[PDB]
């Protein structure tokens, strides 16, 4: 997160870190048992960490569980990101507890001016490289679809909505890919893409999760 601020923590409980030996993507859980993610966050290996605040420092409240099975979504095309949406199993259900919690799933998508908490343990620098250790935040609102058609000419599907700030300085960016963006406290988005972070007219790109709410709920259920 470039522009941002420090969260607290544990107040976003709905927040994980996908860790593979070192914290590498977000992810938001989304009941006892399963996670979203981005599908371009896949890899084999992952343990699910719940409860971070400092991704480095064992502070009482994380719950650390294997990933039992990772579903990409059927339709993920790795070049142009259209449908970057995963699924996650733990192996074991999380307890939840006021610091681990689930998130809601949106039952309508979100519009354009809504504002978003969208978070983190990406980057922190736009011209630089500068990893946290405890988790960042950013307030941002969900932009018109023909603004963010105008930003990424040819790019954006009905799949994709563009959240954050045309001026620059404020937005997601690498290392926090798969985490959350969640609005009026439903999960609207995931982290997905973007030309470089927090540049002067190109804002983030993220994953429009209330067109994948059918494909969730049933694959969960078989699963
Ligand atoms: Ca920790």
């Amino acid at each position: 997160i470039v522009g941002g601020y420090t969260c607290g923590a544990n107040t976003v409980p709905y927040q994980v870190s996908l860790n593979s030996g070192y914290h590498f993507c977000g992810g938001s859980l989304i009941n006892s048992q399963w996670v979203v993610s981005a599908a371009h966050c896949y890899k084999s290996g992952i343990q699910v960490r719940l409860g971070e605040d400092n991704i480095n420092v064992v502070e009482g409240n994380e719950q650390f569980i294997s990933a039992s099975k990772s579903i990409v979504h059927p339709s993920y095309n790795s070049n142009t990101l259209n449908n970057d949406i995963m699924l996650i199993k733990l192996k074991s259900a999380a307890s939840l507890n006021s610091r681990v919690a689930s998130i809601s799933l949106p039952t309508s998508c979100a519009s354009a001016g809504t504002q978003c908490l969208i978070s983190g343990w990406g980057n922190t620098k736009s011209s630089g490289t500068s990893y946290p250790d405890v988790l960042k935040c950013l307030k941002a609102p969900i932009l018109s679809d023909s603004s963010c058609k105008s930003a990424y000419p040819g790019q954006i599907t009905s799949n994709m909505f563009c959240a954050g700030y045309l001026e620059g300085g404020k937005d997601s960016c690498q290392g926090d890919s798969g985490g959350p963006v969640v609005c009026s406290g439903k999960l609207q988005g995931i982290v997905s893409w973007g030309s470089g972070c927090a540049q002067k007219n190109k804002p983030g790109v993220y994953t429009k999760v209330c067109n994948y709410v059918s494909w969730i709920k049933q694959t969960i259920a078989s699963n």
